[PDB]
This record gives structure tokens, sequence and C-alpha cells, in this order.
């Protein structure tokens, strides 16, 4: 029986370029949402997003190497390096074979897709870059990282849209527990704040359109919600088999105890009002962790700020928690962070970890008027102190009715 | 201890729109490569590909629904339906929760990406389709299928480039054996024969350029190789837990016994001359299946027809088989099929299955002059009869040094 633990964290987000800076901001209820400036937004109904401020990889990636990779890859590599370094793990010829990675993304390299496509339109296939494929495809973050570190263990990339972060972490853990690896860098990366990303989700009427106050747009469970907010970033965890960790005197953030998946079997871009899909994923994580819903101190909701999605998760929470529905704290950091799609579940797994270490839960900001008929503690406006919280649960849901949940335990 | 078996197959390929028609063609050494006609290839260095002839889904997908999906999705759904039907499985409210899917793709919806991007360039974000996201992203095949069949079990989508087919099947099996599901539709779909796909891999100098004889271009291990051949299609298997299968009187094609993954940690678009990555994946599949390299009757190689890739796999084969290197048959169906990237490992898992049922191995066509210094039986030109073959092994490798292998056992 092999237990899995988190021994390293890395992160790039709209509120901080490091793990600690990001957590500090979240507990302080800060928003990382700002107006888009890197492309003309005149014709765009949505003109803001949660961007990564002052990104720098000069010391991690050569501009020679930078040319062969989309922003999403650069972000993921940086965050993955941060995590590898934070873990203290030393790759040796003994090790190599037993260390891998499970890193995905929702949409991948849109920015370079647009660039290459624009080039082809203007001057033919002759203008497409030799790096088109390798610089845009989803598995490129695991690709570069394995190379940078000489990792020869299993490497996979789960592209399950907005549910990727959770899936990659879940399966990385599965890969470890199963015996295929001893250590795994896992998580996701995304950079979809481009004409296509913004134009695309905007075309589906999925984005908040509150340009007059970009910072108040992400408002999960609030009566005035008008769609999700797009956020860029990457989040990475180094997962390791318990004994392998101890034996090397690794610092252990927390333990990965449960992982559950489910399918909505309902609609391509929406969940059922009843949240039956979300309920199953959560129900599966508990059964996997062998605990009861009553033991969860906090839930880092998927809470995207869409009219239909927020209601469904709330429904699902009432269903799984029932009695304790009022005693469990639920909050959506997307209220500050925005929605980082393929990286959401990753960064949000980190917040679920830190909430355990620091016995502090971050707030769902902008919750001025919650929906009516809801008995839930959405941790509105301000961070909240907690006492004997041993477990946290993290949800991620995605287009295609794909759901996943991770349960983390203190120590 | 939960064993996994194949109880259903579905497939669309360049040589047939069904499982059986495709196998018949392969054993008859037929090529499905032809000249591209759906887009002007004048400026293109590569002007041919392995296309799906006369695709029809009218009876499976409404043109109303067809509008919201890229060719890659349509292909995958059709092949997935074929597999579901072939299995005889009846989804009930008891079942639903325990049936899922693991289906990926290498690049996804290029054709609709180009369409939406072209539209945006010509008339702004106003022209982007509300279905941009849902119609192009990789997890959309699992999405539609789970919905079409009321599947509520776990659903994931592994995007590991040219290695996806194998990964999805591997993990679907893992998901089943672990206890998270009883049945899984698994495999991959791809349709990258577009200006971007052809222009893209062509820009990296990865494609055969033999337009004077499209049918002779895919030539694995042949001295005159000049790069891989692009092929479209989808391949799907219904994996099921042994007892669950029997209990319902399921027809059982074969059993999934081993699955191994590895990372090259070498180059973004190329393997090491020594094929150490491929060796590890194969070495891991055997250890997983608990058998010895000598027990493998046939290897369905990754064999893409690139100068460097073919040499590396051969090296890896010599390494793992050693003594038996000469007694094992290795063949690359891509010599006829082309390279279907994310779907390669899927369709090729089917051929590895059928080679067991039918004790017949398909040929590596176009092998007029093999490389020098190679003791291997590449099953050149003609299919080959086999006697007591109990196991077959299937390899898939991809950009980012991501490798995987599946081992199948007779009965
Ligand atoms: C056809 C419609 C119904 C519509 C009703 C009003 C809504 O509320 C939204 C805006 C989104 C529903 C939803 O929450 N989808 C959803 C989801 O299933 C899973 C994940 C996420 C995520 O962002 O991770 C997500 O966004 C839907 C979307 C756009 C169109 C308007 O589909
Ligand atoms: C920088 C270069 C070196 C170069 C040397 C000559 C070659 O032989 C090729 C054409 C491809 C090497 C290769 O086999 N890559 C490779 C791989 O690692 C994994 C999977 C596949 C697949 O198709 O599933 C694949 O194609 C390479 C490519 C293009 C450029 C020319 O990279």
């Amino acid at each position: 029986k092999r237990r899995v633990v988190v021994t390293g964290l890395g992160m790039l987000s709209p509120v901080g370029n490091t793990v600690e800076s990001t957590w500090k901001a979240l507990l302080a209820g800060q928003s990382g949402i700002s107006l888009i400036d890197h492309f003309d937004t005149s014709a765009y109904a949505t003109k803001f997003a949660g961007l990564v401020k002052d990104f720098n990889c000069e010391d991690i990636i050569s501009r020679k190497e930078q040319r062969k990779m989309d922003a999403f890859i650069q972000y993921g590599i940086v965050a993955g390096v941060q995590a590898m370094q934070d873990s203290g793990l030393e790759i040796t010829e003994e090790n190599a074979t037993r260390i891998g990675a499970a890193i995905g993304s929702g949409i991948g390299g849109l920015g370079l897709i647009e660039e290459n496509h624009t080039s082809l339109m203007n001057g033919g296939p002759r203008k497409i870059s030799p790096f088109f494929v390798p610089s845009t495809i989803v598995n490129m973050v695991a690709g570069h990282l394995t190379i940078m570190y000489g990792l020869r263990g299993p490497s996979i990339s789960i592209a399950t849209a907005q549910t990727s972060g959770v899936h990659n972490i879940g399966h990385a853990a599965r890969i470890i527990a199963y015996g295929d690896a001893d250590v795994m860098v896992a998580g996701g990366a995304e950079k979809a704040s481009t004409p296509l990303g913004v134009g695309g989700f905007g075309a589906a009427r999925a984005l908040s359109t509150r340009n007059d106050n970009p910072q108040a747009a992400s408002r999960p469970w609030d009566k005035e919600r008008d769609g999700f907010v797009l956020g860029d970033g990457a989040g990475m965890l180094v997962l390791e088999e318990y004994e392998h960790a101890k034996k090397r005197g690794a610092k252990i953030y927390a333990e990965l105890v449960g992982f559950g998946m489910s399918s909505d079997a309902y609609h391509m871009t929406s969940p059922p009002e009843n949240g039956a899909g979300a309920a199953l994923a959560m129900a599966n994580a508990l059964r996997d962790a062998g605990i009861e819903a009553s033991q969860i101190g906090y839930v880092n909701a998927h809470g995207t700020s869409t009219p239909a999605g927020d209601k469904a998760e709330a429904q699902a929470v009432k269903t799984i928690f029932g009695e304790a529905a009022s005693r469990v704290l639920v909050s959506s950091t997307k209220s500050m962070t925005g929605h980082l799609l393929g990286a959401a579940g990753a960064v949000e797994s980190i917040y679920s970890i830190l909430a355990l270490r620091d016995q502090a839960v971050p707030p769902t900001i902008n919750l001025d008027n919650p929906d009516e008929g809801c008995d839930l503690d959405f941790v509105p406006h301000e961070a909240r102190q907690v006492s004997g919280m041993e477990y946290t649960l993290c949800n991620s849901f995605g287009f295609g009715g794909t759901n996943g949940s991770l349960i983390f335990k203190k120590i």
C-alpha cells in the first residue's frame, strides 16, 4: 500500500509569481483581474482577464529556446522548475527511471497557433514555423521538463479542459501508488487570454462582460453573476511516495488521500441543475480516501461565476454534505484569480494544501448578494480562521461533463 | 486482482471504415495513401496523405449536431459507437456509474481552428463560432460519447501527441483494474490532414515528400525513407473487467496484460540513436505483464518511416529481445496506413489484438532495401502465418520523448 504526499510546489498566477506570494494575496482578498492590453479589445465584448504580471524566464529558458514555445509552455516550465527546486529532490542515474510527470492544459498554445495561422494566410505554408507542432501541443510542458531534469519515468498529459489540473494530479498519484514511479511533477498550464480564447468563450456567451469594473466581475454564487473570468497561470506539485520522501528528509506539505472522477452525461457546455455529476466525483473521492463528508473542513469549489454552474455545484454540495452542509466552508478563489482552465485544478490544489498547513481558508470575494435558498457557508468577503481542519477537498469540472475531485489530508 | 479484456472494437482508417474491412486490407498489403484534394496543395511540399474515404455519420450524428464538431470528433464518435455496439453492453441505471471513457487525440480540431481563425481575421471576433471551444478541444470525443450513451463513470482524455492511443488504452485499463470503473471505451481520434497539419509537420521537415508515388512513401526501415506519412482515422476498444465480461456472456477478443511508460529526456522532436526510451517502455510492459521478451510473438512497431526514429526502435528491439531478436516478428502497419498520430496507438492496438485471434501478422510494405546491420524480421512485403502466438506488444512514441507500450495476451 503506497501513500502519496506533496513535497514541492510551484506556481504562476494573476496574483503572484510564486507559491507564497500567491497565497498571501488570496488570504488578503486581492483580485488579479485587469484590462487586456496586449491585443486590441475594441470589438471584444470582454476586455479584461487575470494576467500573469511581469513574467520572466530569462534565467530558466534561453530566448533561443523561448522561440520554440508558447506562453503556456514557458509558464508551465517555470512553475515546474520552482516545484522541482522547492522539493530538494536530486535526480541521479538510480532515480531518473522512477521520476516522471503528468502535466496538461485545457486549450494549449493558442497564441502561437494564431501566429502560425496568420503567417500561412499572409504568405503560404512557407511561413509556418518548423516549431508549429512542438511549440503548441499540450504535452510540451512535460516534454521540456523531463528533458531539463533527465526524468525518464512515466510522462503523460491529460487534456480534460477545465478539469485537467485535478486529473493530472489524480493520475500522477495513481501512477505513483501503482508502482510505476516514485515521484511525479504534476499539474497544468494555460495562457488563453488571446483573440481566440476571449473571442471563443465570448462567442459561447460564457464570459463576464463587466468591463466597467473588471475586479468585481468574478462573483461566484452572487445574484449578479454574468459568466466566468479568464485567468492565465500554471500550478505544479511534486508528488512522492511516503517512504521515498521520508528516507530523503523531504519537507511534506500534505498527503493526497482521495481522487474521484465522474461524467455528467448531460450537455456539452453545461451541467445538470441537480449537479449529479459533481456529486458523484466528490462521492468517489471520499470513498477513495475512506472518510465521510463530515470530515472535510473546506471545499475549494470549481465556482466559476456562471449562472448555471454555480447553482449546480451548490446543489451537489448540499447533496454530499447534507447535515454538515452548513458546517463545511466552501469558497471559490476564482473570485480573485479568474478561471485558469487546465491550470485551475492545479493552482487550486495548492490552495487546498496551504489551507491545511496554515489552518486558514481564503474568501469568495464579491459575494454581495448570494443566491436565495442556499444554506451554505461560501466564506464571503474575508479569509476565515479554522481550528482542527485535517482534510480539504478540491473540485474541478469541464466541458464534456468531465468531473474530478481531490482530497488532501493534513500530514 | 482485476484483469482487463477487450470486448468491443470500432475503427475508421485509410484502408477501411470498419474493423474487419481494415484488417482484411492490411493482411492484403494494401495502401490507403492518396493525393490530397480538399485543399490546394500547390505550395505544399507534401501533397498526399492517408485519408478516410467516404466518411458517413448521417445515421449516427445529425447535421444539426455535426455543425458543432471537427472531423476528428465525428470520426471518434462513429468509431466509438461501432465499438459500443460490437460489445453488446447494455447501459442501465445500475451500470451508468461504472462505465466511462479515456479518449484522446494528438492535435485535435485543426480544421475548425483554421475556420474560426480565418473568420476572425476576415470579420472580427463577431465571426468566431459559439462552438469554437467545444468543437475543437481534445476531450470532446469522450464528451459526446458519454452523453450519447448515458455513461457516468470516469472520463479522461490523454493528449500525448503520437503516443495518445496507447496511453488512453493503458490508463483506461488502469482505471478498470484500480476499481474506479468496470468498463471503458478507450482509444483516440485524429484528422490532421489540413494546411496547418501538413504545413506544420512539413515545416519541421518530418514528412515524406515522395509525391511521384504516394503509395510507396511510407517505407519503415527502408534505406530510401524520407519522413513519415500523415493518416486520419479513429480506433476504439471497449475494455472490461474479466468477471463483468463473462457474467454477461461477452465476446472476448483478447486480454490487456501489460502497460509501460517511459521518457526519453533527450530531444523535443527526436529520440536518441540508442532508443533507450523505447527500450524502457517495452521493458516496463513486460515486467507489468510478468512475462519475458521471448514470449512476444509479434511487435506492432511505431515505425514511422523517418530516418532517425526507425533506427532507434530497431536498436531498442535488439536490446529488449537480444537472443530472440531474430525470432520475434516486427512490422509497421504505418507502411500502409500512414501515421494517425493520436489514433495510431489505438488502431495499432486493434491490429495487435487481431493478429492474436487470427494467428496472422501484417506486413511492412515497401521494404525494398532494409538498413544495413539489422538482424530483425520486419515482415517485409507479405503477411505472415504464425503458430503458437500467445502475446503481442504494441509501441507508440511521441514528441517530448513520451513513450508507451501495451502487451496483449490470447484469451
Ligand atoms: C449553451 C450554454 C448554456 C449557458 C447557460 C448560462 C451559463 O451559465 C453558461 C454561460 C455556462 C454553463 C456552465 O457553467 N458551463 C461549464 C461547465 O459545464 C463545466 C465547466 C465550466 C467552466 O467554466 O469550468 C463551465 O462554464 C452556459 C454555456 C454557454 C451557453 C449559455 O452553455
Ligand atoms: C529536429 C529534427 C531532427 C530530424 C532528423 C531526421 C528525422 O528522422 C526527423 C524528421 C524525425 C525524428 C523522429 O523520428 N521524431 C519522432 C519522435 O521522436 C517521436 C514520434 C515521432 C512520430 O512521428 O511519431 C517522430 O517522428 C527529425 C525531426 C525533424 C528535424 C529533422 O526533428
